[PDB]
């Protein structure tokens, strides 16, 4: 299993693309401020979600939780300064290899059932968190 979600700040938008390359339908949960997007994604499918914002600040704390039907794994981003905190929870039954990618740095962490990491990544340039990516990985 591959749950892929892509993020871009292009503009007022924060633009996700999720994929789904496992064989169970996974549910996708994501808030930024006072929006809450839920979408289905298929086995095989991509869908693209997208939020606005007047004032792009609002897009500070986006948090992303991926569900498959229990099993959640929850994934908080803080943009703070000139750092990117990533904290990913795992509440399912098995372990999960995430691979984190923001411009160059490309980090890889196991999280086991009922652990979180929080991985945190520093910008000279804070354009280089403008497409973060992360895919979590199972069985
Ligand atoms: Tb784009
Ligand atoms: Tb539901
Ligand atoms: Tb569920």
């Amino acid at each position: 299993g591959r749950v892929e979600v892509r993020v871009e700040f292009e503009g007022d938008k924060m633009r996700v693309r999720l994929r789904n390359d496992s064989s169970t339908p996974v549910e996708v949960h994501i808030k930024v401020g006072d929006e809450k997007r839920t979408v289905t994604v298929n086995p095989g499918e991509e869908v693209e979600v997208t939020f606005s914002a007047n004032d792009p600040h609002k897009f500070n704390r986006p948090q992303f939780t991926i569900e498959w039907k229990k099993g959640r794994v929850e994934v908080r981003v803080e943009f703070e300064g000139d750092k990117m905190r990533v904290r990913l929870r795992n509440d399912s039954s098995t372990p999960v290899e995430v691979h984190i990618k923001v411009g160059d740095e490309k980090r890889t962490v196991t999280v086991n059932p009922g652990e979180e990491v929080e991985v945190t990544f520093s910008a000279n340039d804070p354009h280089k968190f403008n497409r973060p990516q992360f895919t979590i990985e199972w069985g």
